[PDB]
């Protein structure tokens, strides 16, 4: 009955913490030291954790969800009948863990190589490499090289991943491994949900997008940039042109209004990461929210080992399950980007302790959005002019909109990325895109929402989705789509929350403490309730909506507007 129901539950929890300590762990010496005996460790963790999810998944459904009164115990046993991959027989189960496992060591290890001298990483030699060069040809050099080392090297392993992971969702119940994913949302209506908000961002962006169009024309010439056309993918400060901020150069509206190079301040003064850490950890505290705890520094990797030993190097936060210990892994460069990288990742740290103490069942984002938002959300602050000024990396119509420019680079130009990720992925595990039309539907995706085409035409054997570290880490991307868009309306919440009068690209949230409160009492539901009573908790309302970012870029949608016009250009790509 109910009585059995409860006992299960608390059964579940403790077992399910020392078990799930002691994958993360493991887990964790593979990630932060690639080799093959951590590899053959986490291979065997992994049999391990499975064994403890097959025995009380089992378990879970024998139970009758439709018989029990208690919600909160009805949640919990309604999601541990989801044995997720451990759904699949011993030996598939080995299988997809060898795939995950060489995906992975793949996509970390991989390099791009000059042919008689050196050889590249990711991070951070293409992504400087992306960032900073202005020469067509080398942009192009790091753009195919990458696509060509990680990219096709993920080829050989994808469509049995995705033969394994869809099989894995059918056995759990779902039609295929999106249909699981979206599940996480628990809002039949998400896809319709995400195509609105899609729909509202545009004028935004098409308008974005012929501005900058207009801008690259001037610097890379007539010949390379058609002012009708999509914009050659590799032109836009990043490897995957999923934020613009690293060519805001050459797109500053007011170059009358100049402004610092902030990763020059941040060198010159002695910027550490440690430093941009420990200052993600005070905008925190400023709130009221709470410190990481000493171990935390004892513990985390927060840049890149000097040992010659292989991490992989893209950020993460780990929840270890312990109430106790909790880390950060990021290979850690010292400029603006990694500071909002780090503000994001100390925005994880701080949901795994405010939901420290629910059953580690509930211990998750109310959706997967909003763990990806927190961060973000303070980072929005951070990344104003007064708080930068006060950091002492930067020094006024002309200065605002520089600013909106700057913001809408980044949060903008990811919207239709963060867009297509999944499209194309939810599309490749229904069955509609086969390992034979990958790379085309996935720039026939590019070219729809972004306006990008490649600058290389792609050939047989490429997989650029490939590239890109989501897709071999099987990590789910549509959670940065509803984190943009919800960041925006907790920072519009936490702003009038804290006081503050007129536009909202203005406000900076530092040191509130009703702000604080708003997103602690939030952060502290865990997983223990659907999501729209978050939202409600922090925006006083209980759906996702765009217009707050509408709100927050008006001034420059209205800019954009009257500059994209007396140029003439022509928004989109015919
Ligand atoms: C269904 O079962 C759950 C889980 O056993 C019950 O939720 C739990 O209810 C207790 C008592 O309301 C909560 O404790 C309270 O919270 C804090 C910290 O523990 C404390 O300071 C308060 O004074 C109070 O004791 C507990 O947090 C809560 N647990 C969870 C995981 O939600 C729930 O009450 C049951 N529902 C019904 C209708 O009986
Ligand atoms: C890398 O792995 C080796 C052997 O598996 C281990 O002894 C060593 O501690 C690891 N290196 C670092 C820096 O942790
Ligand atoms: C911060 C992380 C690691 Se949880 C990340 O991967 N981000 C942050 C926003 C989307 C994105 C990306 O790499 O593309
Ligand atoms: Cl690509
Ligand atoms: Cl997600
Ligand atoms: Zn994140």
């Amino acid at each position: 009955d109910e009585a059995e129901a409860s006992k299960f539950v608390e059964e579940y929890d403790r077992t399910s913490q020392v078990v799930w300590n002691e994958y993360a762990e493991a887990n964790w010496n593979y990630n932060t030291n690639i080799t093959t005996e951590t590899s053959k460790i986490l291979l065997q963790k992994n049999m391990q954790i499975a064994n403890h999810t097959l025995k009380y998944g089992t378990q879970a459904r024998k139970f009758d969800v439709n018989q029990l009164q208690n919600t909160t115990i009805k949640r919990i046993i309604k999601k541990v009948q989801d044995l997720e991959r451990a759904a699949l027989p011993a030996q598939e189960l080995e299988e997809y863990n060898k795939i995950l496992l060489d995906m992975e060591t793949t996509y970390s290890v991989a390099t791009v190589c000059h042919p008689n001298g050196s050889c590249l990483q990711l991070e951070p030699d293409l992504t400087n490499v992306m960032a900073t060069s202005r020469k067509y040809e080398d942009l192009l050099w790091a753009w195919e090289g990458w696509r060509d080392k990680a990219g096709r090297a993920i080829l050989q392993f994808y469509p049995k991943y995705v033969e394994l992971i869809n099989q894995a969702a059918r056995l759990n119940g779902y039609v295929d491994a999106g249909d699981s994913w979206r599940s996480m949302y628990e809002t039949p209506s998400l896809e319709q949900d995400l195509e609105r908000l899609f729909q509202e961002l545009q004028p935004l962006y098409l308008n974005l997008h012929a501005y900058v169009r207009r801008a690259l024309h001037r610097h890379y010439g007539a010949q390379h940039i058609n002012l009708e056309g999509p914009i050659p993918a590799h032109l836009l400060g990043n490897m995957w042109a999923q934020t613009w901020s690293n060519i805001y150069d050459l797109v500053v509206p007011f170059p009358s209004a100049p402004s610092m190079d902030t990763t020059e301040a941040m060198l010159k003064q002695g910027w550490t990461p440690r430093r941009m850490f420990k200052e993600a950890d005070d905008f925190f505290t400023s709130l009221g929210l709470l410190p990481v705890p000493p171990e935390f520094w004892n513990k985390s990797m927060l840049e890149k080992p000097t040992d010659g030993r292989e991490v992989v190097c893209h950020a993460s936060a780990w929840d270890f399950y312990n109430g106790k210990d909790f880390r950060i892994k990021q290979c850690t460069t010292v400029n603006l980007e990694d500071l909002v990288v780090a503000h994001h990742e100390m925005g994880h740290i701080q949901y795994f302790m405010q939901y420290k103490d629910l059953p580690v069942a509930l211990r998750e984002g109310a959706n997967p959005g909003f763990h990806e938002a927190i961060g973000d959300v303070l980072a929005l602050s951070v990344s104003t002019p007064k708080h930068l000024h006060s950091l002492n990396l930067l020094s006024s119509d002309e200065h605002d909109i520089n600013f909106l420019m700057k913001m809408a680079l980044d949060k903008i130009a990811f919207i239709p990325f963060s867009y297509l990720v999944d499209q194309w992925r939810w599309r490749v595990f229904d069955g509609s895109i086969t390992k034979e039309n990958y790379n085309q539907e996935w720039w026939s995706l590019r070219l729809k929402y972004q306006g990008l085409c490649p600058p290389v035409p792609r050939t047989q054997g490429d997989f650029d989705p490939g590239a890109k570290f989501h897709i071999p880490s099987s990590v789910p991307y549509i959670r940065y789509f509803v984190s943009f868009i919800i960041q925006f309306q907790f920072h519009e919440a936490l702003c009038q929350a804290a006081g503050h009068t007129g536009p909202l690209h203005k406000c900076d949230i530092y040191q509130s403490k009703e702000a604080g409160q708003r997103l602690a009492t939030a952060m502290k539901l865990g997983f223990s309730r659907p999501w729209p009573e978050a939202m409600q908790l922090i925006t006083g309302q209980p759906n996702m909506s765009a217009s707050a970012m509408l709100s927050y870029f008006k001034p420059l949608l209205d800019w954009l507007r009257t500059e994209n016009e007396l140029h003439g250009e022509k928004l989109g790509w015919q």
